[PDB]
């Protein structure tokens, strides 16, 4: 079954000596189809990007990895965003990624994925696309992956973030969510004081993310902990989206799932976590089937 | 006598290896300034950028050249401008547009006041630069403005011609280049057009010509200064360069004279050269710009 990933695709500029940016593709929904792409898997990009440099790059990119473009358009009268790792500083203010809307949807199939997180929430025509594009898939008789990859300092009015993230955990199949970010918004310090919270927003399922340490995955035969590779970091960049997009590539290679499957799509999550962190670039050690078992084993 | 630039500071990502960028110092006022400090004289930067990484790069490349950024704010809600050539614009609020009057310093007699139109295109760079040449001219200083005409970043192009014309009005001295006078006077030959600053209210005016070098204007008539003989290679900062050697010379004195005036505008087509002929950055130290002046 194809994976759709809807959002942000960027340019990220990652320094390295005292004067000089390196260029790396980017964009959280980017490097989550860029990852199921490599994986084999068949993934599906709806977008906007300008018709401008970092729009044909990116979108050169999404090709030389196997990733449909149908649904992504480019229109000139938009610049593609460019950000700097320093950690983020964007840099292009509306940010054509945030253009998309519910016209650019394609028509959803029976047991298909969609893909989703709060960065597509922030500004408008995006915002409609995504709840509605969820809304659809789910019509469909398919599964929505809501990442709740919270972006406090992108938001104009944080005070819109507590009640689009309850509208999403209701419409997701899954929610995927970091330790942190659920502090960050139960208003809680110790996220396990509050990691019922999703779940409680609307969602059954919740993955939990937890960095070198691994995931835990919540549903209800109980909470079950996974195993987080022998780290070696070298640019955490796209660490979140690489698990994503292993977690995915799973998920999709059957029509329903259970712990069972969800324990395999977890393992490949912690996995393509744990290598993507070992290069330089966001989406540079996304593994390939053959690169990714010499890894695991 | 010190220099106050007051403008755009902005890191220019210039194209290198394999999908990589480098930064480049930039930024009409930048340029300037660092241009000045270079030659040994004492220059001020007042502006704006974000604390970003550029931001304080650009406030590091200011210190290792010698200039004075007690003035340069760097806040946080705001972004430094930077450009991707190969020159397509990104950030659109722009950081050093945020510059307001009340980051400007105490002026003082015989100072320089500096800035451009580039400085008079968004709000408070626009007040910023008004209220700074009005100070500057209370304080019994002098004020240099350069019409650098970007009609590209201007929202209205209407509000240009009223904008140079009351700089004018406040300049002790306007820098024009040729084909700036035709913009403005829309005239196709600038000589049909030197004289439009001049009923402006500004008694003195030097329109820059590039390889021909420079016309001066002033009430007991116009002197030409030609350039010194260069192979043409790359034209870019030529300007600013142009603009710092002339600051340069115009603060080693109190009341520029006949002479002063005289050697300023050798300078500035002197600095302005250095730049055509190398690879911005193609300003010179005072070391090298006298083994250039003779044979070179
Ligand atoms: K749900
Ligand atoms: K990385
Ligand atoms: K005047
Ligand atoms: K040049």
């Amino acid at each position: 079954n194809k994976v759709w990933v809807i959002g942000d695709a960027s340019v990220d500029l990652v320094p390295e000596k005292q004067n000089s940016y390196l260029k790396c593709p980017g964009g959280a929904s980017a490097n989550v189809g860029v990852c199921v792409a490599r994986l084999g898997g068949e993934c599906g990009f709806i977008g906007c990007l300008g018709d401008d440099d970092a729009g044909r790059f990116l979108r050169q990119v999404f090709q030389d990895n196997g990733v449909d473009v149908t649904f992504l358009r480019l229109d000139a009268d938009l610049t593609s965003a460019v950000l700097i790792v320093n950690s983020f500083t964007y840099l292009v203010h509306p940010g054509a990624d945030t253009y998309v809307s519910p016209q650019d949807l394609p028509p959803f199939r029976q047991y298909e994925w969609f893909y989703f997180s709060s960065i597509g929430l922030t500004d408008r025509p995006a915002r409609e696309a995504c709840l509605e594009g969820a809304r659809r898939m789910r019509e469909a008789g398919g599964y929505v992956l809501f990442d709740v990859n919270l972006r406090s300092k992108m938001w104009g009015n944080t005070d819109e973030i507590p009640e689009l993230i309850a509208r999403s955990a209701a419409l997701a199949s899954i929610c995927k969510v970091s330790a942190d970010e659920l502090c960050q918004l139960s208003g809680a310090s110790h996220w396990q004081d509050a990691r019922y919270y999703l779940r409680d927003l609307g969602c059954d399922t919740t993955i939990i993310s937890l960095g070198a340490d691994g995931a835990l995955l919540i549903t209800a035969e109980g909470e079950f902990h996974f195993p987080a590779p022998r780290v070696d970091v070298v640019d955490t960049t796209g660490a979140g989206d690489a698990f994503v997009g292993g977690l995915l590539f799973t998920l999709s290679r059957a029509n329903c799932w259970d712990h069972a499957l969800l324990a395999e799509a977890i393992s490949n999550a912690n996995a393509c976590g744990a290598m993507a962190v070992t290069a330089k670039g966001a989406m540079t050690a996304l593994p390939f089937p053959d690169q990714l078992n010499t890894f695991l084993s």
